[PDB]
């Protein structure tokens, strides 16, 4: 994390949560074929903590 | 951009308007020949805009 937090200046914070999230969305796409409940109670949930 | 904000120094803000313009205007010169329209309204944004 210092090595990561050592490169990308201030916009490490920017870089951070938007690939956390990402990484977030796309496992609940892939959680989707079986589970279709998800597309809207975790939209739902998105919503409310952005 | 981490990158680009490396070197420049101070005069970076300076550059990036500088040619964002240019290439504006490069590309508003390359739709002149069909449109007429442009030389006029959009010289008139732009001292707007300035």
């Amino acid at each position: 994390f210092m090595r990561f937090r050592r490169a990308f200046g201030e916009y490490s914070h920017v870089v951070a949560f938007n690939t956390l999230l990402f990484l977030m969305s796309f496992t609940v796409l892939c959680l989707t074929p079986v589970y279709s409940f998800l597309p809207g109670v975790y939209s739902v949930i998105y919503l409310y903590l952005t």
